[PDB]
């Protein structure tokens, strides 16, 4: 979600600059509230990346199965082992 | 920029200690500005990750094409679909 | 640490709510500390992702090797191990 993030950060430097110009307890708190919103979109993006990473790994296994189908070097064992490791990591 | 991040975070843990030692409106504001810098570093790292996830998907497609050339088609259809879906997410 | 994030963020939205109900210099500093802790978790999760992205590139590399073993088109395999080399550098 790069687009949403960059707008979330652009909003931050502004809220920051506004805070820096006229510091206030309320201005500080509003600045913190904005930061928690930015981290919420960072987390949502990170969570999305992992979902895509798992989708990639699911695709690789289908490729290795397709390579084993047409007589790939039983090399295929080590690679599918990588996938098992990757699947566990995620 | 994993290394750059690690340095960015530890700079933050320091300011947090400095802040907590002598809390001050100016020290709090400095701590907030540093967090934005960290968030900007995190956002820049994420954008880099998504650019790489796209490069992989491009490679998976290229790999599948090569697989289809040397002969099966149903699996090849299933794989290419997952690839298109992944390009959709990005 | 996808799950830990989800939990580290909820703690933050709460400390934020408490801070908004009662604002105070101590409550502010405690909120900043939680954010550093949250950023520390976000960083640990990113570093994990990149380690995984490196693991994928070594698998694709191993696949393209297997494609060549059984006679994949050298031209295609050339551009494919190329994008593989570029990826390794980007990491």
């Amino acid at each position: 979600g790069t687009e949403d993030l960059k707008y979330s950060l652009e909003r931050l430097r502004e809220i920051l600059e506004r805070l820096e110009e006229n510091p206030s307890e309320k201005q500080i708190v509003e600045a913190i509230r904005a930061i928690v919103e930015n981290n919420a979109q960072i987390v949502e993006a990170i969570r999305a990346i992992v979902e895509i990473l798992a989708q990639i790994v699911e695709n690789n296994r289908a490729i290795i199965e397709a390579l084993e189908a047409i007589g790939g070097d039983q090399i295929l064992e080590e690679m599918k082992k990588q996938l098992k490791d990757l699947k566990r990591a995620l």
